[PDB]
């Protein structure tokens, strides 16, 4: 058992609250633009063991995600006596709802099994990743782990949950992170907004099942207007969406029922998504990604 490699995507809650739990409405999909890579290497004779975390771009480390706990556990459970070099690379900012804790956990578990030479089933990965999230981060995310592992959208509604077929919408989504204090720039009559996104998640499920990009655009714009109608809004965020639309975004909303971990903008084609990115970065957007929606 000498060397093991694992990868994971992130995830986005297109519509629905942050850290959603079963029983609450949501639509989560894989975030293929976000990548976490873990490498576990056995070393020789007598070298020190190391854990190295590489963060790409000017993003902060995810301090709440305690990877040292995952490695300690892995070394003790498997009676590993040899020096290990563990490397984690991440594309994802912390605490923006991009599925960072779950991504690290899925990547780490994959790497672990690959290292031990062990076969890894989906349900086994699901169980081990959910357990690793609990240990490393203090709670699992069932929706994030299932969306990530399956590579399929997961839909929550009322008293049931389903895994849909692979995402296929003929279009693009620009994902914007508004950045930082060290703590993230995230954000009563809010109950009625959450009540309303419930019905919007129901329409989104059918819209996604039938590959209707225009209708998802409608739903995004309805979500946003509903939020703004019912809550005190913020000039700097709205101006960023205004800049995205001025540059070809046909729709916009915040993730997490107005928490705003990400801003999501919908574009018809790749060139327009590249134009949105540049205009929004120029206007201060801290980090951006372009997601092909698979059509
Ligand atoms: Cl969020």
């Amino acid at each position: 058992t000498r060397k093991g490699y694992g990868e994971s995507t992130g995830k986005i809650i297109l519509i629905g609250e942050h850290a959603v739990t079963f029983g609450e409405p949501a639509i989560a999909v894989p975030f293929n633009a976000g990548k976490i890579k873990v490498l576990i290497e056995a070393l020789e004779s007598g070298n020190y063991s190391s854990i190295k975390s590489d963060v790409y771009d000017g993003m902060l480390y995810d301090a709440p995600d305690h990877l040292k706990s995952l490695v300690n556990r892995f070394v003790e459970l498997n009676n590993i006596t040899e020096p290990l070099a563990v490397t984690i690379q991440t594309n994802l900012p912390p605490s923006r709802g991009l599925g960072s804790s779950a991504a690290v956990a899925v990547a780490f578990v994959r790497a672990s099994y690959d290292f031990l030479g062990k076969s890894l089933t989906k349900e086994e990965l699901i169980e081990k990743a959910n357990w690793a999230e609990q240990i490393a981060h203090g709670k699992p995310s069932g929706i994030d782990t299932q969306t990530i592992v399956s590579g399929k959208p997961v839909w929550f509604q009322k008293g049931h949950a389903e895994t849909l077929k692979t995402l296929s919408l003929d279009g693009y989504m620009v994902v914007i992170d508004t950045g930082v204090s060290t703590r993230q720039a995230v954000h009563p009559q809010y109950m009625s907004h959450v009540k309303h996104i419930g019905k919007l998640v129901l329409r989104a499920s059918d819209v996604i099942e039938h590959h209707k990009f225009e209708a998802l655009a409608d739903i995004f714009n309805e979500c946003h207007a509903d939020l703004k109608a019912l809550t005190v809004s913020h000039d700097k965020i709205e101006q960023l969406m205004k800049i995205g639309k001025e540059n070809g975004a046909i729709a916009g909303k915040l993730t997490g029922a107005g928490r705003g971990g990400s801003m999501l903008l919908l574009a018809k084609d790749l060139p327009t998504a590249k134009n949105i990115v540049k205009a929004v970065e120029k206007a201060g957007a801290a980090h951006t990604w372009i997601e092909n929606l698979g059509g």
